[PDB]
């Protein structure tokens, strides 16, 4: 297909372990962004077929979205908080390098990124 398989969200042989930062990433960061008015373009992988973006996966080499991030957190996929932060950053980068700077999608991404950074700056140690 035009669309890749979605990113893996299960880590079957990794031990399950909570950390304060991962709890924060799920219960504060992801929860706040997931419920935001502008979350909808970002809650699932970009469907280049339905959205008619035949070049999307030519430009975007590392697809990422909040649906994948949510599942990863809910499955304890990440070994540490920085991996999860990196996925958020990748999501936003993809949006900013593919879409035109004036597009409404970019304005929505910036509002979410602002909120993301606001929450990340209060990440527990
Ligand atoms: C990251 N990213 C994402 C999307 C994306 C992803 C999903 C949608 C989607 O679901 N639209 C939708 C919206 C409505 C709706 C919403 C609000 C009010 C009324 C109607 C209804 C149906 C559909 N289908 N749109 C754009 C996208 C496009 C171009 N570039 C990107 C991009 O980089």
């Amino acid at each position: 297909s035009m669309n890749p398989p979605p990113p893996e969200t299960s880590n079957p042989n990794k031990p399950k372990r909570q950390t304060n930062q991962l709890q924060y990433l799920l219960r504060v960061v992801l929860k706040t962004l997931w419920k935001h008015q502008f979350a909808w373009p970002f809650q699932q992988p970009v469907d280049a077929v339905k959205l008619n973006l035949p070049d999307y996966y030519k430009i975007i080499k590392t697809p990422m979205d909040m649906g994948t991030i949510k599942k990863r957190l809910e499955n304890n996929y990440y070994w540490n908080a920085q991996e999860c932060i990196q996925d958020f950053n990748t999501m936003f980068t993809n949006c900013y390098i593919y879409n035109k700077p004036g597009d409404d999608i970019v304005l929505m991404a910036e509002a979410l990124e602002k909120l993301f950074l606001q929450k990340i700056n209060e990440l527990p140690t």
